[PDB]
């Protein structure tokens, strides 16, 4: 047990209602988040690849395992994993994030932002309950504070 | 040095002409290989996630590093990495493939085949020199024989 795991349970309390509202089977998630821009997108993928190579390989393995288990508990009309598996994925990802330097994480974020059209967040939010999305994000903010402490 | 590395150099002799002909900046590679089928695609991703969790985490790290370096040597009008980085990526991937049971690898292959429209290979081949694609594939066949010996 660790503090990221405890923070993941609070994150689940804040964010699972939102996860149940997302239609995970919508094909839109395969499309670029705006205009397809291969050269800029490759720069973002490169920052991810750098981060993945730097991450604790054991924590990467555990995060992959948590997603395998999560796939197994998918149910209902939107393809949402169970509450327990949601929390397990989020904890495992938090551990991976904490295992690399903050710069690496910020470089992925900035590089993905560069290819994301300004309308995409509002469009995604419009498909779910906006107050639940807001609660989920406020949950994320608290969670990342715990992740940073462990980083 | 190892036998996968030696086999990767022979693979490069057979396949680099083909890699130079592919337009790596074509946006088509973001689309599903046929009809977008989220439920079946998730099954294929699940088999990949199982395989990634089983792979030697050190060899996964080295494969990610080889791709970072490869991105750095991209040049020319098609976005092709250097010959040396092509071989380095292929060796590193061969090591990852050899680090898991053959079943896991075949399960990814079969699961991806299930979502790949029968026209996709011929369409991809039609964009390059068909004899160079054939040489590349004959190269792959020899390479995977070395990978299997190490597996
Ligand atoms: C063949 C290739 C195969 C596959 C292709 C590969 C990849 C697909 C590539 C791209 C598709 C992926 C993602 C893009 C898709 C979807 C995008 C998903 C992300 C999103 O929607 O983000 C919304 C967010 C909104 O802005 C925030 O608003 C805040 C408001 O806060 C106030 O009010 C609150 C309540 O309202 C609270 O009360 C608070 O207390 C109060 O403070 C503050 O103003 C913040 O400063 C401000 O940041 O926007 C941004 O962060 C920047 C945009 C994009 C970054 C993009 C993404 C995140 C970055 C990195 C994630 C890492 C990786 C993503 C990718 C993959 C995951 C591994
Ligand atoms: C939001 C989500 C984000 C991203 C989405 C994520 C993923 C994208 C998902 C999918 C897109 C990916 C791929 C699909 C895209 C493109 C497809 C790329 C693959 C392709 O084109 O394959 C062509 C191949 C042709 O068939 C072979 O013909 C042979 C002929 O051999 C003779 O003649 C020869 C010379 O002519 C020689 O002389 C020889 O000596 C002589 O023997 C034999 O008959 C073989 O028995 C027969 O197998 O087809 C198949 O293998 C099955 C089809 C698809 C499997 C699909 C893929 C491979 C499987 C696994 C690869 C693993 C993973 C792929 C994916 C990713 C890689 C990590
Ligand atoms: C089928 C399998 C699968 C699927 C469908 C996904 C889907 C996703 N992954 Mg995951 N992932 C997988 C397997 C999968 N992954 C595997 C095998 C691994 C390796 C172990 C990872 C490792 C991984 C990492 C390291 C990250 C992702 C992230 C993401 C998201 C990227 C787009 C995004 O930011 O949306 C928005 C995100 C969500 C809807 C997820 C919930 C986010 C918080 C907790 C609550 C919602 C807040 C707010 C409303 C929206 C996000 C704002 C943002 C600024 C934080 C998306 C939800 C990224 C992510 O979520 O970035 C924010 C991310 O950082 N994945
Ligand atoms: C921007 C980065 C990037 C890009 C663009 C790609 C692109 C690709 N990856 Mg790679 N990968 C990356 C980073 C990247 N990867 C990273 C960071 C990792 C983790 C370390 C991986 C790990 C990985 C694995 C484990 C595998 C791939 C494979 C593939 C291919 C999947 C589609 C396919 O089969 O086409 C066809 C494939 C090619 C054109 C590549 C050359 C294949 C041989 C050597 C020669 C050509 C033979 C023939 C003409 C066509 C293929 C037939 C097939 C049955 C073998 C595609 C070329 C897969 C692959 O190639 O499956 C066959 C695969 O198994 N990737
Ligand atoms: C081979 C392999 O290993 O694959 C595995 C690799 C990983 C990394 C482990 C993995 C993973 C995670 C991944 C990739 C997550 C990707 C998330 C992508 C989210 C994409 C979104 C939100 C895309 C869009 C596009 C939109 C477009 C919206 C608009 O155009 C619309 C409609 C109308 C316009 O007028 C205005 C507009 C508003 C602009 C939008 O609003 O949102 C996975 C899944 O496991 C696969
Ligand atoms: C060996 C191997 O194969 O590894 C493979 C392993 C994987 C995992 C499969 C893999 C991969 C994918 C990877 C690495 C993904 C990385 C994801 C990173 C996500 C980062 C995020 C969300 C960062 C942020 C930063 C934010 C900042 C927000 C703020 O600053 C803002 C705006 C304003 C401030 O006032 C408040 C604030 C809140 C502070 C935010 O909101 O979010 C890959 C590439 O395939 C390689
Ligand atoms: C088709 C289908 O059915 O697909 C199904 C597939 C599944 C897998 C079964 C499934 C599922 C679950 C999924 C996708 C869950 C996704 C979870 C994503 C979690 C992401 C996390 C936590 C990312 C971060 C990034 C962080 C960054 C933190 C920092 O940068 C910040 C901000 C500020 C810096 O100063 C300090 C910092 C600390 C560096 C962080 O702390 O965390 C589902 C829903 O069922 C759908
Ligand atoms: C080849 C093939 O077929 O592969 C298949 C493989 C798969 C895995 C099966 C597959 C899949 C599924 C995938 C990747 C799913 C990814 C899902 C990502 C969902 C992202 C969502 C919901 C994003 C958001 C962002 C929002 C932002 C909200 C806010 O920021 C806003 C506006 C304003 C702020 O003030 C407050 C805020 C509230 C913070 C929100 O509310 O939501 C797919 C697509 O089928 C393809
Ligand atoms: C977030 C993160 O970590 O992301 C990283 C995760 C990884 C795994 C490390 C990673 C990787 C590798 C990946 C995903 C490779 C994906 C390869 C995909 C190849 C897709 C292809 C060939 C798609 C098509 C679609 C086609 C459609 C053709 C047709 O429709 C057409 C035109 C006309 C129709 O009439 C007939 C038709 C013929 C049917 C086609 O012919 O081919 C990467 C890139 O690093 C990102
Ligand atoms: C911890 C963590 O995060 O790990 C992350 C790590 C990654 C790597 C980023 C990641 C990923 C992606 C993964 C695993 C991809 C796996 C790719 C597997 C590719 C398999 C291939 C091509 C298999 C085959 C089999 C073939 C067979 C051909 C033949 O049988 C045929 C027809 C006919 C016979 O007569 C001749 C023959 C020739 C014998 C073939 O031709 O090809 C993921 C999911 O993101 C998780
Ligand atoms: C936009 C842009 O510019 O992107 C740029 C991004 C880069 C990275 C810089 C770049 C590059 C390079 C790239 C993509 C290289 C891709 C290489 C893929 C290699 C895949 C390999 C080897 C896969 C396998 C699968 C195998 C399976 C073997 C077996 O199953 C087989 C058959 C039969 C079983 O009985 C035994 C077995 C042994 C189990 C194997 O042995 O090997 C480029 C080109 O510049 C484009
Ligand atoms: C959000 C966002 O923007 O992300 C961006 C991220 C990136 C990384 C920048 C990105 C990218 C690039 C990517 C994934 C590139 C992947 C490329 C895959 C290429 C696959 C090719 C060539 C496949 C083939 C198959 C062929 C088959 C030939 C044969 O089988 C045939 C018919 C018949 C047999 O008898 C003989 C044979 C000869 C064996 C062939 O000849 O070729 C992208 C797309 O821009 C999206
Ligand atoms: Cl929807
Ligand atoms: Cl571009
Ligand atoms: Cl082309
Ligand atoms: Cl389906
Ligand atoms: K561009
Ligand atoms: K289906």
């Amino acid at each position: 047990a660790d503090e990221i795991g405890d923070a993941a349970k609070k994150l689940g309390d804040a964010s699972y209602a939102f996860a149940k509202e997302v239609d995970w089977n919508n094909g839109i998630f395969l499309q670029a988040p705006g205009k397809l821009q291969p050269l800029e997108a490759l720069k973002a993928i490169d920052k991810m690849i750098v981060m993945g190579a730097a991450a604790d390989p054991k924590l990467l393995k555990a995060a992959a395992e948590a997603h395998h288990k999560a796939i197994g508990s998918v149910s209902g009309p939107n393809g949402v994993t169970s509450r327990a598996d949601w929390d397990s994925v989020n904890a495992a990802l938090g551990r991976v994030i904490a295992s690399v330097p903050e710069n690496m994480v910020m470089d992925v974020y900035d590089s993905v932002s560069k290819i994301t059209d300004p309308k995409v967040p509002a469009y995604m939010k419009s498909l779910v309950n906006g107050a639940d999305a807001e609660k989920a994000y406020e949950g994320f903010l608290a969670f990342k504070d715990v992740v940073k402490k462990s980083q």
